[PDB]
């Protein structure tokens, strides 16, 4: 089955950041309008038998120290007193200011996304679901000791050790399609070579978080060198450029690498109308969305598949997105048509649907040449170091 990641008291936690407000329950209750409720199945977000055993969850990525802090910091935001001296020094040693500040509620949110991406995890191990989607998980920037991006836990990096931990050779494939470079996770596994990571984003001077280019071409280290791949674009990329682009790298890191899972991070910052407003992609379903493309395909390949959420500023155009790869996904893994109206249908949130309350977006729509070459030499020294067999005729003959 295809499995949901939802709940109650997920939907208040995921929707009680200051950034992403209540963008959590724009999508869940579109896909709820939609009536695909009951053709997923609901996986419950994990709860722990004691904060010893919750620890020991989060630690597996993050240091004692910096959960200590992100704990401390949503403790000091519920008292009224502002925080000391050495509490705000505290905090900057981890980066919880800035972008990435305190609130009521910050620890029990970024420990709701965690409790639904393991979970996630757990329902794809025990084989109770082909393919899991959180949409309230895919925060990629958080890292061992340090908040970024509006990311405080790394749910992704703690679903893929689930997974990867999962045997006593599992191989995961990570593929990153946030507009962002997902450089929280491909740094978390740059020394291991039994998860491939792949960000397709932008990248230009001084944009965030200025990594996944040119520095040389870094692509992991030691046991885990060639296993980081990269593909930067120059603004204003539409849906058919986009696709071309990752496409050829997607079948080929499938064929070489044959993972035993894999991971997509499906952030809706792309899309031509996020106030980013700089990639053109659309949820057009037929051009044809680049994001739709890239999903369908990664199903193709019949492995066990986490969807996840992550950037997306726009919510009732996140919303209309993730409801059509929510859609698409049940029409790929079960094969039942999911028929879709392209008229809003009516619900709680129709109001944030206008003027045209429409499910598509209010939307007219060398240098990727050099990258192939480079991405299929680095595929060729990452699968003779792994000792990995491939037809190298097969995967040249898709670029
Ligand atoms: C000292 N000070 C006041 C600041 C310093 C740095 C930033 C910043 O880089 N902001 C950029 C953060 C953007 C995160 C993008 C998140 C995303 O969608 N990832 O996928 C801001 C303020
Ligand atoms: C683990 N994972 C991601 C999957 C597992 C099983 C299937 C499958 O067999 N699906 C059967 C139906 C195929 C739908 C496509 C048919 C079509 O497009 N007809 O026009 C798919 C994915
Ligand atoms: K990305
Ligand atoms: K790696
Ligand atoms: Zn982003």
């Amino acid at each position: 089955s295809v499995g949901i990641v939802y709940g109650d008291q997920y939907r208040q936690l995921c929707c009680s950041s200051p950034k992403f407000g209540d963008r959590y329950a724009l999508v869940m209750d579109l896909i709820n309008a939609y009536k695909l409720i009951p053709e997923l199945s609901r996986v419950p977000p994990l709860q722990w038998d004691s904060p010893s055993r919750m620890y020991e969850a989060v630690t597996a990525f993050h240091s004692t120290e910096y959960v200590d802090a992100l704990k401390k910091l949503q403790m000091l935001h519920c008292e009224e007193k502002e925080l000391t001296a050495d509490d705000e020094l505290l905090m900057d040693s981890f980066s919880l200011n800035y972008d990435c500040p305190g609130f009521p509620s910050v620890f029990d949110y970024s420990l709701a996304a965690v409790q639904g991406s393991l979970a996630a995890a757990s329902a794809l191990i025990c084989r109770h679901c082909e393919v899991v989607i959180n949409w309230g998980g895919g925060w990629h920037h958080a890292k061992r000791s340090e908040a970024s991006g509006f990311c405080y836990l790394n749910d992704i990096v703690l679903a893929i050790h689930r997974l990867v931990s999962s045997t006593p050779q599992t191989r995961v494939l990570y593929v990153d399609l946030d507009l962002h470079h997902g450089d929280g996770v491909e740094e978390a596994f740059w020394y291991s070579p039994r998860v491939v990571t792949f960000s397709v984003h932008h990248a230009s001077p001084g944009f965030f978080p200025g990594t996944g280019t040119w520095n040389i071409f870094l692509n992991g280290a030691g046991r885990g060198r060639f296993s980081a791949f990269n593909l930067p674009l120059e603004e204003g990329i539409n849906d058919l450029d986009w696709s071309n682009a990752i496409g050829p790298i997607l079948d080929s890191l499938n064929i070489v690498i044959q993972p035993s899972y894999v991971v997509v991070q499906c952030g809706a910052d792309c899309l031509a109308t996020d106030p980013h407003r700089i990639f053109r992609l659309t949820n057009f379903y037929p051009s044809l969305s680049g994001y739709l493309y890239a999903i369908k395909k990664i199903l193709s390949w019949k492995v066990p598949t986490l969807i996840l959420g992550g950037g997306g500023y726009n919510f009732p155009d996140t919303a209309r997105l993730w409801t059509r790869v929510t859609a698409l996904t049940i029409e790929e893994v079960k094969g039942k048509k999911m028929t879709i109206s392209p008229e809003i249908p009516e619900h709680s949130y129709f109001s944030r649907y206008g003027p045209d309350f429409e499910l598509d977006i209010d939307y007219f729509p060398d240098s990727i040449q050099k990258h192939h070459r480079r991405i299929l030499e680095q595929l060729r020294n990452y699968a003779d170091l792994n000792k990995l067999i491939y037809d190298y005729d097969q995967v040249y003959q898709l670029y």
